[PDB]
């Protein structure tokens, strides 16, 4: 893992030049196309995409477990709607799932710590069955955390292997939008009030008892803020180190990851913690409908391309930007130049 | 043309209704897929739809002509390169015609008054070669602006027979987006000053000169805010006539138009004017970089999907946002259903 971290590659600036110039002869004037041209850059500086902006495979990884925090009444979305949804993923009907087909990506699905019998076809990875209230104590160990990084940051990195160019990352678990409040928090020392949300569409009453058990994981876990494993750990979940791991393995083999929501920024601070030389590889893709979105994303420095007042979750506002991705790949590509049409500006 | 605006449908209250149920019994928390769900809901209103959101051909119409403001200095562009950008359509590898074959639509170039020789391959609908300098006088006259009107419109409709369900509205005009601001500024009573923008890299020193054309503009025409058509004619252009045009034909044909940047709002503030009826068939794209944006879509009251600090034109931004209406289509479609699920929430 420190290896892991460790051998994360910067980003090349040699071919990001060559991509600039490039762009910059394209048949239009100079700057139009916008942050079109900023991510084409991008793209060209990732390792793995070998000097150019380009997309190969897709997918999204679909991150699964339950919270004991569900407990303390914090979410009116039955428990077992988890698992339910899981096994949802793989017959293809759910939100995320049709996103994807839309946009030509694999879908993966992983339980990472579903608080139920395993469920045939998706990727098992469950380091327990749902994860420790943060309310009164500590979603899980340390070593648990580690561990589940690896794991997940290596599975990432092989798919990479099969030909995925893009990943998308996603969640699925019942009440976490309070470990996901706890860590925005946390990481940007802004209170609980100010970041937490209605998540899937807690009543306004309840809202204030969500704001306390906040408060209470904070107060009684004192995570670390300067140690992203240890906040995570602390007052995360196993569905929160999961996306973290994606974010590891995809910057770690040189590639380019597609955040979604709320819950995927709260697991981008934790990556920045705990890597900043993961930052170049992450790309917005919306601006979610969490109270909380607009701090979390102004920690990351990010701006997100589509505002869709979405709060769904599971990966569907990455599936919906990847189109946006490809729509650079081909500017790149496939423009004609000034040049060629004798067109000269000043 | 009394009879064309008069016979715009309105939308379908009935369908409407039948889709929002739907939507709510999908695989999600109620609302929770935000935009999404109101453009399902829209479309489904829309009469040529057939009742339900769906895309079948798309087409993005590329409006080209010249003016003769060019002559005032207010564009660095040479005014040859909108002949030149017009010959590039009917190659594909404008900026444009690389979105929409990314997004699977057909683009049709048509030239309304491009001062050149007539270029093979492109629809000729030529009104005059580049229209009248509006520093000076009107652009053209309301007869000439009227027949436009009616041609576009009827060759909208007509495409709309060929499959065609969802149209873009783009342009391309050397010196456009001068005659663009002052309609915002005729329209939404706003000061040249505050709705003048760079446009095609024009110098920061030159702006002033720009705002002065504009205002003289508007002094020596006198247009009438209150009639759409006084305005285009006077301050307008040929190409701003024609996606008027093809706004009023999709909504006469009961289907959607996807708008593009700044040139496109000003003709949307126009068509909207000019009939009310048009409305709800209009669709955003993106938030244009250009100065006068924000203004001119707080007086359509639209917020658009995508943040891309595009100022291209072209169409480009209507054929970036094609998938995401598709997008809307596929989840009124293919998601599956809580009830099926056994899922059950408050
Ligand atoms: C120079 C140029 C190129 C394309 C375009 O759409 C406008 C101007
Ligand atoms: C009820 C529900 C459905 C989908 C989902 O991702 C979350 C909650």
């Amino acid at each position: 893992l420190h290896a892991l971290l460790r051998d994360i590659p910067a980003p090349d600036a040699e071919a990001m030049a060559r991509t600039q110039q490039h762009i910059d002869g394209l048949l239009k004037p100079p700057g139009s196309l916008g942050r079109l041209e900023t991510l084409a850059v991008q793209l060209a500086g990732m390792p793995g995409l070998n000097g150019t902006p380009q997309v190969g495979e897709k997918a999204v990884l679909v991150m699964c477990a339950d919270h004991g925090v569900w407990d303390e009444g914090v979410a009116v979305s039955p428990k077992i709607v988890t698992a339910i949804q899981a096994a949802n993923m793989t017959r293809g009907t759910t939100g995320v799932c049709v996103l994807a087909a839309q946009a030509g990506a694999k879908v993966h699905v992983i339980d990472v710590g579903i608080d139920a019998e395993p469920i045939p076809g998706v990727v098992n990875m469950r380091v327990a069955r749902g994860c420790g209230n943060i309310a009164v104590g500590p979603a899980m160990s340390r070593l648990q955390a580690e561990a589940l990084l690896l794991e997940v940051s290596r599975y990432t990195c092989d798919l990479a292997q099969r030909g995925v160019t893009l990943f998308g990352v996603g969640e699925l678990g019942m009440a976490n939008t309070t470990p996901a409040a706890a860590m925005v928090s946390v990481f940007t020392g802004s209170d609980a009030k100010e970041v937490v949300g209605i998540g899937a569409n807690l009543p306004p009453s309840r809202i204030d008892n969500k704001v306390d058990v906040v408060r209470r994981a904070i107060a009684i876990n004192q995570p670390n803020p300067r140690d992203g494993i240890d906040v995570l750990s602390k007052v995360g979940g196993f569905d929160l180190v999961g996306m973290t791991g994606v974010m590891l393995g995809a910057a770690r083999c040189g590639l380019p990851v597609l955040l979604d929501g709320f819950l995927s920024y709260s697991a981008a601070l934790a990556a920045c913690q705990i890597a900043p030389a993961v930052r170049p590889y992450l790309i917005p893709s919306h601006f979610s409908a969490e109270k909380g979105a607009r701090i979390a994303l102004a920690h990351l420095s990010m701006e997100p391309y589509l505002h869709m007042a979405m709060r769904l979750g599971e990966g569907s506002g990455a599936a919906l930007a990847m189109p946006i991705v490809e729509a650079a790949c081909a500017m790149f590509h496939n423009m004609g130049e000034l040049a060629a049409s004798n067109i000269v500006l000043p």
